[PDB]
C-alpha cells in the first residue's frame, strides 16, 4: 500500500533496419511498490545480457527503470519488454513495433535510497547515485563500498574522502535500520523511500535537500536549516522529525553540511570530470514510421529524435511553415549512453498524410534543421 500501476515505453535508439544492429530500451515508470519483473524478451525468451539503471523514483515518488539492451530487427524475430507487478493481473507484454514505434536551470546530484521492510528482521535496502537523469553510483549492500560507473565518477575527490563517506553511510545505515526495527508492533509490510543532496542553480547558489517519503507519501523534509512534517497529522512524520530535531543534531549538522558543502563541491567535480569524458553537443538523428492506427481511414504518423544531447529540443508536425496543432510530443527519455530520446506524433486522415513533414530543432544543427517528409 498504496498503489501505482507500471507504464510502459519500447523504444529503439536508431532508425530499424533489417539485419542492422541496433539498441533496444525499455522504460517502466510511475509504479508503486517498488517490487518488479521486468524481461526483455526475444521470441517469447528472456533476454540474459541486459543493462539496467539502479531503482529510482520521480517526486511523486514513484519508481522508474531504465533497460537497455542490443538488437536487430528482423522480418521475423520479435522483441518485447515483459514486465510484471502486483498492480498486473498478468504480465504485461509490450512489443517492439518498427511499424508502431515500438509503442508501450540548475544541475542536481542526488543520493537514493530505497529500503522494503516486509518485517522486523526481513528487508532489502539499495541505493544510489544521480547527476540529474544519469545515474553516476551505485552502491555495494554486502559490502558497504560505493560502486563508481563511469571512468569520472570519482569527481575530483581523493580516494581518502570517498573513504570517509563510504565509512560515514554505513554508520548511517546501521541507523536508520535499528531505529526503524525499532517502531516495532494485522500486517506487516512498508516502504521507506530518502532523496538526499543538492541543486546547483545559475549563478552559483546551491540548495540542499533531504526528503523521506513512507508507502509512496511524503512524510518529511529538511527545509533550510529545520526538519519539517508533511501535513497529516502526521504523528509518525512530527515525531521522527523531533528525534531528528531534538534528540539527536549534529547529525543534522552533518547532513547539512553534506547537503550545502559536500555535495555541491562533489557535483561540480563530477561536471568537471564529466566534460572530459562525455559528451559534446551531439547531433540526434531522425526517423520516421507510423504508429498505431488511431482507426479506419486514419494513420498516425511518428517521429523520431534519437541522441541528441543537451536536452534541450523542438520537434513538430508541420504542413509546410505551419504547424500542426494535432502534434503530441512524448516524454523526453534517455538512452543507453546518456543521450536523449523524443517522439512526435500525429493523427491524421488517410488522404491527408502526404506532405506533413517533421521539424527537428537542435543546438547541436547549427541552424540547419532536420526534416523528414511522410510518404506513402
Ligand atoms: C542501502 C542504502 C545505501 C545508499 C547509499 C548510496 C550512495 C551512493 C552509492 C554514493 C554517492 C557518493 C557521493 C560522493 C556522496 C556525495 C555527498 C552526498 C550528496 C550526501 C549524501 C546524503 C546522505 C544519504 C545522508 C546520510 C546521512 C549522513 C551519513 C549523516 C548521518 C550521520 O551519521 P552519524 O552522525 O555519524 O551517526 C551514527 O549513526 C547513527 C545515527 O545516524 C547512530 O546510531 C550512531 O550514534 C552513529 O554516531
Ligand atoms: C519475515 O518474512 C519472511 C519471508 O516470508 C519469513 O520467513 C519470516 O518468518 C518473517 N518474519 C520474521 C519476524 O522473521
Ligand atoms: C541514523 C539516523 C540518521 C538518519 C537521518 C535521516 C532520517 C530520515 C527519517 C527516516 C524515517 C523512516
Amino acid at each position: 500500500p498504496i498503489q501505482r500501476t507500471p507504464k510502459i515505453q519500447v523504444y529503439s535508439r536508431h532508425p530499424a533496419e533489417n539485419g542492422k544492429s541496433n539498441f533496444l530500451n525499455c522504460y517502466v515508470s510511475g509504479f508503486h511498490p517498488s517490487d518488479i519483473e521486468v524481461d526483455l524478451l526475444k521470441n517469447g525468451e528472456r533476454i540474459e545480457k541486459v543493462e539496467h539503471s539502479d531503482l529510482s523514483f520521480s517526486k511523486d515518488w514513484s519508481f522508474y527503470l531504465l533497460y537497455y539492451t542490443e538488437f536487430t530487427p528482423t522480418e521475423k524475430d520479435e522483441y518485447a519488454c515483459r514486465v510484471n507487478h502486483v498492480t498486473l493481473s498478468q504480465p504485461k507484454i509490450v512489443k517492439w513495433d518498427r511499424d508502431m514505434g515500438g509503442g508501450g536551470e540548475h544541475v542536481s546530484f542526488h543520493v537514493i535510497q530505497i529500503f522494503s521492510f516486509v518485517n522486523q528482521s526481513w528487508a532489502r535496502g539499495q541505493g544510489s547515485g544521480w547527476l540529474d537523469e544519469l545515474q553516476t553510483h551505485g552502491w555495494d549492500s554486502e559490502s558497504g563500498t560505493i560502486i563508481f560507473l563511469h571512468q569520472w565518477s570519482k569527481g575530483q575527490f581523493s580516494n581518502e574522502e570517498l573513504s570517509d563517506l563510504e565509512l560515514l553511510f554505513r554508520f548511517y545505515l546501521f541507523g536508520l535500520t535499528r531505529e526503524i526495527q525499532d517502531h516495532a508492533s494485522s500486517k506487516y509490510p512498508f516502504e521507506v523511500q530518502v532523496k538526499a543532496g543538492c541543486e546547483l542553480h545559475s549563478g552559483g547558489s546551491p540548495e540542499g535537500f533531504f526528503q523521506v517519503a513512507f508507502n509512496g507519501l511524503d512524510l518529511l523534509s529538511f527545509q533550510q536549516t529545520t526538519w519539517v512534517p508533511s501535513p497529516g497529522c502526521g504523528s509518525l512524520a512530527q515525531s521522527v522529525c523531533h528525534l531528528l530535531n531534538h534528540q539527536y543534531e549534529g547529525v543534522t549538522e552533518t547532513v547539512y553540511n553534506l547537503i550545502r558543502s559536500t555535495c555541491p563541491r562533489f557535483l561540480l567535480g563530477l561536471l568537471d570530470a564529466g566534460k572530459m569524458y562525455v559528451h559534446r553537443q551531439v547531433k540526434p538523428e531522425a526517423w520516421l514510421s507510423s504508429g498505431p492506427s488511431p482507426g479506419p481511414g486514419r494513420l498516425q504518423l511518428v517521429c523520431h529524435v534519437s541522441g541528441f544531447y543537451p536536452k534541450p529540443v523542438w520537434v513538430m508536425w508541420m504542413r509546410g511553415e505551419q504547424e500542426q496543432q494535432g502534434t503530441q510530443l512524448g516524454d523526453i527519455l534517455p538512452n543507453a549512453q546518456g543521450t536523449w530520446y523524443l517522439r512526435a506524433t500525429l493523427d491524421v486522415a488517410d488522404g491527408e498524410a502526404a506532405g506533413l513533414s517533421c521539424r527537428v530543432k537542435h543546438s547541436s544543427l547549427e541552424g540547419q534543421d532536420i526534416i523528414l517528409y511522410w510518404h506513402h
